[PDB]
């Protein structure tokens, strides 16, 4: 309890409105609209697709605190696994403008891709969300909405994690996250997050062996038919998602760790990578799908806390 905190000297950057386009709504509904766009900076030669992120909330001044919030956080991250902003807008209720991810995100790309998805891509997907998350968790961030729908694809090679609505800063040698009330995720929520509204680096692991079953099974909606009222009661009996078909023992057994009551014998997100990725390197002894396609770790799959 004696590290201080290093000044956030990152830069927001204010575009002006008129430099962008809208093309056509990607996707909205209670969190507001996001719309393909097209940047056009002034004094240049260069055209840049983007997403453009309106935030709705009951009132004006709700929406702009949220979504200033979150500029702030995707602002502050710099990681080619996680979404960047390119700036903010300053419309009446501000714009968060950022890189168009062409293929859509994740879940959808599963879902609509079925057949045409190989051991080799899930598995270099969560490598690619470890990375990710380890990054954020650097950053001293816990996203607490990492789910499928919030991973996003820029290439089916190359997936980057979104939505930082959620999103909170530690304190240099701060462990947890107290939330007040507020509408959140149940069935991507760690038990600890349910009870007790606590948010640990360790509860957004939880999140991501549900990321993971839903890139397993191919998009399914994890405890489907069952209501989030009733998910705690079935998580504290002990109950847990099931091993999709495609998963052996060795993959499976890495999700139940995810889910483990004691926060601190779940998997960190390091270890993750260094799982997945020798997993990668023969997907076919830990994926039996229809239709597919030495302990030795390099560095770059080997992260130390920075
Ligand atoms: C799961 C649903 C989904 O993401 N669809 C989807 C379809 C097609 C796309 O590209 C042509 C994209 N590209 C995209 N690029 C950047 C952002 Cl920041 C978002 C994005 C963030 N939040 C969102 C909410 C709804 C829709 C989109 C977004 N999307 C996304
Ligand atoms: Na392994």
């Amino acid at each position: 309890g004696s590290m201080g905190e290093a000044p956030n000297q990152a830069l927001l950057r204010i575009l002006k409105e008129t430099e962008f386009k809208k093309i056509k709504v990607l996707g909205s509904g209670a969190f507001g609209t996001v719309y393909k766009g097209l940047w056009i900076p002034e004094g240049e030669k260069v055209k840049i697709p983007v997403a453009i992120k309106e935030l709705r909330e009951a009132t004006s001044p709700k929406a702009n605190k949220e979504i200033l919030d979150e500029a702030y956080v995707m602002a502050s991250v710099d990681n080619p696994h996680v979404c960047r902003l390119l700036g903010i807008c300053l419309t009446s209720t501000v714009q968060l403008i950022t890189q168009l991810m062409p293929f859509g995100c994740l879940l959808d790309y599963v879902r609509e891709h079925k057949d045409n998805i190989g051991s080799q891509y899930l598995l270099n997907w969560c490598v690619q969300i470890a990375k990710g998350m380890n990054y954020l968790e650097d950053r001293r961030l816990v996203h607490r909405d990492l789910a499928a729908r919030n991973v996003l694809v820029k290439t089916p090679q190359h997936v980057k994690i979104t939505d930082f609505g959620l999103a909170k800063l530690l304190g240099a040698e701060e462990k947890e996250y107290h939330a007040e009330g507020g509408k959140v995720p149940i069935k991507w929520m760690a038990l600890e997050s349910i009870l007790h509204r606590i948010y640990t680096h360790q509860s957004d692991v939880w999140s991501y062996g549900v990321t993971v079953w839903e890139l397993m099974t191919f998009g399914s909606k994890p405890y489907d038919g069952i209501p989030a009222s009733e998910i705690s009661s079935i998580l504290e009996k002990g109950e847990r998602l099931p091993q999709p078909p495609i998963c052996t023992i060795d993959v499976y057994m890495i999700m139940v760790k995810c889910w483990m009551i004691d926060a601190d014998s779940r998997p960190k997100f390091r270890e993750l990578i260094i799982e997945f990725s020798k997993m990668a390197r023969d997907p076919q002894r830990y994926l039996v799908i229809q239709g597919d396609e030495d302990d030795v770790v390099d560095a770059d799959e080997y992260l130390i806390p920075q």
